[PDB]
């Protein structure tokens, strides 16, 4: 396995790059395939499957992606936004960068 000591980073063409030292000489690690984690909060009485039915195809059309990973998941929330309950099932959707 390739071992590096990352200190700093950069962003270009929507990708993340790690700079660091390799046993010691500097190096670069261009990282691809990273994904945004998206959490959809279902409406009262709806299910994460409903969101999967509705917006996953639409995300395929707008982003031109063949398949989008998304799954139901229970996630907690206790922040300043009042309209989101404390504990709910979210549809964690990974939208790749």
């Amino acid at each position: 396995t390739f071992q590096m000591f990352w200190l700093d980073y950069c962003e270009v063409n929507n990708t993340l790059i790690l700079f660091g030292k390799v046993k010691c000489v500097s190096a670069m690690v261009q990282i691809n395939g990273l994904c945004r984690e998206l959490f959809f909060l279902p409406r009262e009485g709806k299910t994460p499957t409903d969101i999967h039915e509705e917006i996953i195809p639409l995300l395929m059309d707008k982003y031109g992606l063949d398949n989008i990973r998304a799954k139901p998941q229970k996630m907690k929330y206790s922040f300043e936004l009042p309209d989101i309950p404390s504990e709910s099932d979210y549809l964690k959707v990974l939208l790749p960068y």
